């Protein structure tokens, strides 16, 4: 049964990719402006 | 009579070869295979 059991778990196994991260929550698609306006 | 009895068990009796063995259960003409299939 040594066997047939790393066969199962190496079987129900493959495609899955870790990638460790996740995303990132900080975007910045476009910077902050800081200026005025006036008439 | 003792001649001819003995005459008679040796005239039935001839090319039988007892070889005490008959036939091994065990067959194996390919061991066990133990691997999987995915897609």
């Amino acid at each position: 049964a040594r066997e047939a059991i790393a066969q199962m778990k190496a079987a129900a196994l493959a495609g899955i990719n870790s990638r460790l991260f996740g995303l990132d929550g900080n975007i910045s698609t476009n910077s902050e402006n800081t200026e005025r306006h006036t008439a």
